């Protein structure tokens, strides 16, 4: 055991060992590249996953193979024969949470600040987008008021999704063997634009859907809730644009693949006994494996982005790539109360009142206190070692950690750091702080709900499989079903998010190994009680609030993104 | 990394850090025991599957979740509804070589000598077991013939299974809800007796087979309860198979495969990490063929004998007989383990290729375990001693060998295998006695494993073939016998599903290669017995592609291609 301590006050012996520790990690932590995707050459084995983890990992698979061997579901591309068919998936696994109530308007719209992916919704300022026609009369006959679309926008009422960022996309394709003949098909894609408003016991209602991108009143019109089951299948594809952003950007882009530089730093520029790198380490945990099998199962040839999402491999890695691109660029701009600002949701975000404009927001007060208590964490933890700030400008290790995660093939991460320099403790303190809470946090914030409100298919399918039908015909059950995936591709949905969410594979603020140093020690474990703290307000606000919200309960947050 | 020496050869700071290494994994390595059976503590993080291993086994678990779901087979404890509906258990997976065959004899003797457990058969001296009472008017009814059973034995052409070893099993038990309320059941056990004559003539080809004259299912004889059952007895000769047949699956299971490869393989890796410097030239010999052991052993503590296991819900005993019998198997073993080098127990069950007539021919002639394994025997003992004696020149380096000696310790001690049987005069002193034991180690955690672990999927996941259990009581002998007789007996769909499931786990693919190891010897000399070693195994495998172009059904278990390098699934 190695008390941690910065290169610079090291003897030349020590200095020295350090430097040869490195050059076995940079031989063992080489970088590598999948279609653009910055990934590991070799993995380590002791980056492997554990036998623990590997145990656990094994029940879950084993687990689907009964759940399938009770299951009445086909291994054939045609749909089911009944929607209530959706609802039998699961004889042997626990029922989605989504699955009773997820045809109700408030069910839906609370997806956008409590489901999976609680971060694409924003307020409305100024006016909508001019190729999203809502109208006065529109707002008013389904809001039951007088109040015009500028009124309303102008108190902060109005929110909208816009997946745009589908657009582009090329759309999936699949075949199959049907009675001696090869069978192909395409995937119907859209990128549509959601209107939400803020109804004061309040709640947030979704008031218009168009299905894609550019208006026309007869092929792409503004669906509402008065058209009955056109409006059901206006929010079906709603959801798939929401599963697409989901996977895409907000879970594998900026938790998993944006995560796999700071690993790789860490490991190529810190010494094991260096501070920040005992401080991340424990948050890195199966980091590196989990997204070996990423690139193996989820976004290879003939794996799960390729059955399951709406476009074709390459166009979802587009979407990937350009979701982890931007996120580096402007990483500064990603920790949490930024990102809440820039979408018009963050805390500030008040009216004349002083009353958030969007009260009910589960994910930014529960991760906002996750948020607050790490940065806590770290400040006093670093606050151990460097006192400052020509320690942290003396600390050759550390520069050469910033140094390689904005260089081009070390991550590229330009938004890391100001005045091309790392200078201070609390830009320091901002980075790890960031990094623990995407590790953690975040992941566990867009990854464990993937069960609840997504292996129950129609809530939220991963594609779509027909277009959306003309506004005036007649819509049966059979209509639904062939716009809904197949049975085969429903039941691949149903085994990724189980494998995704079978359980924890460690937890946040408990490492497996204690701290060296004493002082780190008591440092993580007041991190510790106010976790505890933190369990306690979250349970009082779950009893308060209209459902709970139980993923960023510090009990069900792992200590690092691993699963 | 550092060239390989022995202990004594090192100056005193390189045994300083010998220790040092020796200490640490001494730490990493710590003995522990599930029901008294001698497994790791903690598996070190370097001693898990890696990650390639990883997705290879993910691909077998997820094609398994795919076949299921192409498969019409329900999770119910009822029986199917028609045996062809066990043909129909792979529409997504390969179909067992077996099941096309399985009814015939001719198939079911010869898994004896080419099946999953090619261990049991022994031929028969002097005279059957008295509690076996096959009569001279059985045998010629059966062979068509007037030769007497003395006189036939006295040829050496009766050869038998005696399953006596499973005759104490508590029969398991098994329970499931039907309309809301809890039905228990028991499995039905058997500890059969089988009578199998050599056949030279065979059938008019010139060639010769095994054939199955008689099957008593129990052991102690009775004209009504449990009488001798012959091929003239039509379906209820099918049935007698059937009891045979998952009794040959429990003691493959239970004492060829999980005791007498997996099991008595741990305190070899333990004694290894505990007593072995890195550069010891043993450990760097025997590391190769430990890797992914200790992981896959403890895979087996959690998923096959633990309680809920697979163990638990296929085998025909409850968990503790199971248990029981594992553990018999391992202390026979590791008592008499010099005994159990391949020609020796070849010899002792009189099959040995020392075992011939006065024409100097073998009694059993078809026997490809035997044959193959052989070469595979031979090739290895000449690697080992070639390796060996890189380092060892005269016994006296055995003996100052203060590692090797610890290693020995460590391996007859109590607490560290109780390999009684390892060495004798209590110490290891000679060179020659440290190539059997290497000899017998690779043999073991290679070739053996392979021939009892590759054939389960052939032979056992086509569950009619060999079940794990039985479920219904043998039928009077004058009884009739219907398709829901025989669906009665064998396993109710769902544990017919977990077998299968089971065998596609344990044979979808080689973890590694046998001569193959990951990383080179430093030493260049050892480097070239290792490649000597690689061309032996690829004249062995061309060799044995003849033999197979010449068997009746080719034997492809123990090519070397499809040998793995340690004791890894
Ligand atoms: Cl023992
Ligand atoms: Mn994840
Ligand atoms: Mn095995």
């Amino acid at each position: 055991m190695v008390q941690p301590s910065l290169p610079q006050d090291d003897t030349p012996d020590q200095q020295e060992q350090r430097n040869r520790a490195i050059a076995q990690q940079r031989e063992a932590y080489q970088y590598s590249e999948t279609a653009g995707i910055l990934l590991i050459k070799t993995l380590p084995q002791s980056e492997m996953f554990s036998l623990k983890y590997l145990i656990e990992r094994d029940k879950g698979l084993v687990s689907l193979i009964a759940n399938t061997l009770a299951s009445n579901i086909e291994n054939i591309f045609d749909p089911f024969d009944k929607l209530e068919d959706f609802e039998e998936m699961f004889p042997l696994l626990p029922k989605p949470l989504v699955m009773n109530t997820f045809r109700n308007d408030r069910v839906f719209a609370r997806q956008r600040i409590a489901g999976p992916n609680p971060m694409v919704i924003e307020r409305v300022v100024d006016k909508l987008p001019d190729n999203f026609p809502v109208t006065d009369a529109m707002f008013q006959k389904i809001m039951f008021t007088k109040k015009t679309l500028a009124e309303a926008i102008a108190q902060g009422k109005l929110f909208i999704t816009n997946y745009k960022g589908l657009a582009e996309l090329s759309p999936g394709r699949y075949e199959y063997q049907k009675n001696g003949t090869l069978v192909q098909k395409t995937k119907t894609i859209a990128a549509p634009l959601v209107l939400y408003a803020w109804k004061p016991r309040g709640s947030l209602a979704p008031i218009a859907i168009q299905i894609n991108q550019q208006p026309d009143p007869i092929t792409n019109p503004i669906y509402t809730p008065r058209d009955g089951k056109h409006w059901f299948i206006a929010k079906i594809f709603a959801q798939m644009a929401d599963g697409n952003c989901h996977e895409a950007i907000s879970h594998l882009a900026r938790t998993h693949l944006i995560l796999e530089p700071f690993v790789l730093a860490t490991a190529n520029e810190l010494a094991p006994n260096h501070p920040l790198s005992v401080l991340l380490k424990p948050h890195f945990q199966f980091t590196l494996a989990i997204n070996e099998l990423a690139r193996e199962q989820l976004i290879s040839a003939g794996g799960y982005a390729d059955d399951l999402l709406a476009g074709t491999l390459e166009a979802s890695i587009a979407v990937i790539k350009a979701a982890i691109k931007e996120y580096m660029d402007n990483f500064t701009e990603f920790a949490l109360p930024r990102e809440l600002a820039r979408r018009g949701v963050g805390i500030g975000d008040v009216d004349q009142r002083g009353e958030n404009f969007l009260p009910d927001y589960p994910y930014r007060d529960d991760a906002m206190l996750l948020w607050n208590a790490i940065e806590v964490y770290v400040r006093d933890y670093l606050s151990l070692y460097y006192q400052s700030p020509v320690q942290i400008r003396q600390d050759t290790e550390l520069q050469n950690w910033v140094r390689r995660l904005v260089s081009p093939e070390g991550g590229r991460v330009t938004g890391l750091v100001s005045n091309g320099e790392l200078n201070t403790i609390e830009a320091l303190v901002a980075i790890a702080t960031q990094v623990i809470f995407v590790s953690g946090p975040q992941h566990a914030a867009v990854n464990y709900p993937q069960y609840d409100y997504m292996a129950f298919i129609p809530n939220m399918p991963l594609a779509t499989y027909a277009t959306p039908p003309n506004k005036e015909s007649n819509i049966s059950e059979a209509t639904i079903l062939n716009i809904l995936p197949p049975q085969k591709l429903a039941a691949r949905q149903l085994e990724l998010m189980r494998t995704l969410c079978v359980f924890y594979p460690n937890r946040l603020g408990y490492p497996d190994t204690e701290f060296v140093d004493v002082r780190a020690q008591q440092v993580l474990h007041q991190f510790q009680e106010r976790l505890q703290e933190i369990e306690q307000r979250i349970v009082l606000c779950n009893e308060k609030r209209l459902e709970p919200y139980t993923y960023l309960l510090p009990s069900n947050v792992p200590n690092s993104t691993s699963i």
